[PDB]
């Protein structure tokens, strides 16, 4: 129900952090040992999945349409993300979350997160239509 | 740094940067479309933020993405191109506010705004060991 908190706990391990998110990017190599905005994106987004499963029917599944979030604090390796992901709205196939991330030790982030319900194989056939 | 200046950053997406491949411990990612990560976008668009400001820092500096807020607004499968453009708002001391954009060659991927922050290197490493279990 809209105001239902959901929530979901992650160690971070050292492959989390900044470096790894785009191991191609010399630009990032020697940056600090600290859990990537990516990865915390990825994490908020999961959460979200997870408290969403059971409004699918079979043959559906969802995308990430939006994602608005800050990133107040940083996280090494160790410590624990805890993510609240609390349902604004669900219309249809559109649903949205307030999205909020503590490490145990900080508030590291919060924000809201949009999602598509999507019909699985029609959207692999429209995605093979641009695949070179 | 000039505030209106674009910036582009052109990335072939390989096979590794799909959804499934920012969490190989999501049994939920796993089983996901095999199109560029909204998290992988994320990290590009701060790319190519860090690549425009670099040679406006000083030595021993870098930054940090404080905050990000984009759509997402068509999927890409890997092996086209995505360029993002970035376009400098203000700078404000420490801190830089960037428009961001993104298309993969085909579609409009995804638009919005990105604020960085800059950071002495080594006393930031130094105060994250501190915190480190």
């Amino acid at each position: 129900r809209v105001g239902e908190r959901f929530t979901h706990d992650f160690v971070v391990p050292p492959h989390k952090t900044v470096r790894h998110l785009y191991p191609e990017s010399p630009e990032f190599a020697e940056f600090p040992e600290v859990f990537a905005s990516g990865f915390m994106v990825g994490l908020m987004e999961w959460a979200c999945v997870r408290a969403m499963a059971p409004y699918l029917e079979p043959g559906e599944g969802s995308l990430g349409t939006a994602i608005c979030v800050t990133h107040t604090a940083a996280t090494p390796p160790g410590l624990t993300v805890t993510v609240t992901a609390e349902l604004r709205s669900v219309e249809g196939r559109r649903l949205s979350w307030r999205v909020s991330a503590h490490d145990g030790v900080d508030e590291i982030g919060s924000g809201t997160h949009e999602r598509a319900v999507i019909h699985l194989e029609k959207f692999n056939a429209k995605v093979r239509q641009k695949t070179p």
